[PDB]
């Protein structure tokens, strides 16, 4: 796929990387998963987020909705929407609170963005998070 | 942890293993992840599921819902109910449709069922599944 109009390349092989935890959107109509590379599956376990260290990178997955034929209250994924992912380097992305932005679209992976100045409209909602290093979720409890 | 009733171990380093779907129960009020060990993850891309082969294990994690308080639209993952796992040995476990089931409960990792026959129960749904191998779980679309 194309480069990002900011310059991040798609991350290679990262639909085998760790699962840090799930959610549903409920405006969005939707399911979404999220991985993380070693570097962040590591933070994310030892609650090193206070920054998260630099090269952790995280990816959302998202389908909408879609329900199971053989038990119709099982939401279920349905087609595929996006991948969006955040890589943390506090000096190369210091304009955006040290995180590169970067979505591709739907099964045919087409960057997202007018152009290189994109990123800003996620930081109007990730800013809301500023006190948990821009980054809402919260990884999932396992033993 | 301690075996299941019917004598299966829990499978280690299931957390590491790579993601297969997600789903929501609506009825259970619960968020699920759905992962396989590498041999279930090779067969569900490559559509080899009628049946599944022997050595393929899935698993599903389930939480309780909760609500992100940054964005109260955003349904999460609160507290870990259960572990739950099916082994595919289709001689072996020859008596409940070629499969191995087994789960674990909360972050304690405590075996359910009251004896050695408890997968009976878990037949009484999966066999609504039986043209699909006794698995609900449709793979998520990825490129
Ligand atoms: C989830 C997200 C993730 C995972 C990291 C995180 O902060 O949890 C990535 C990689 C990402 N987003 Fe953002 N996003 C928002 C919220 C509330 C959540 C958590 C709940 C859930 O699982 O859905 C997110 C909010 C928003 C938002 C408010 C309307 C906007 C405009 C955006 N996000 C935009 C973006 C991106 C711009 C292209 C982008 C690359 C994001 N998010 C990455
Ligand atoms: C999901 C499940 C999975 C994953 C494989 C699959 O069939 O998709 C495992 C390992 C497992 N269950 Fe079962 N379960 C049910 C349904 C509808 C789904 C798909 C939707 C979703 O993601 O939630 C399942 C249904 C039922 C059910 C009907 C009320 C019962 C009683 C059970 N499941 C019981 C069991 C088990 C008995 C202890 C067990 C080990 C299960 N499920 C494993």
């Amino acid at each position: 796929p194309a480069a990002a109009p900011n310059g991040i390349s798609l991350p290679a092989g990262y639909k085998d990387w760790k699962m840090i935890g799930v959610s549903s959107r409920i405006e969005q109509n939707n399911l979404r998963a999220i991985l993380g590379n070693d570097i962040a599956v590591k933070a994310a376990r030892e609650g090193r987020t206070h920054p998260w260290p630099d090269g952790a990178i995280l990816v959302k997955l998202s389908w909408k909705k879609s329900t199971h034929e053989l038990f119709p209250s099982a939401e279920v994924p349905g087609d595929f929407t996006q991948a969006d992912f955040m890589v943390k380097d506090a000096a190369k992305y210091a304009s955006t609170g040290g995180w590169g932005y970067a979505r591709w679209l739907g099964m045919e992976q087409k960057p997202y963005g007018a152009n290189a100045d994109f990123a800003q409209e996620c930081m109007g909602c990730h800013s809301g998070a500023k006190a948990a290093d821009y980054v809402f979720t919260h990884p999932a409890k396992l033993p």
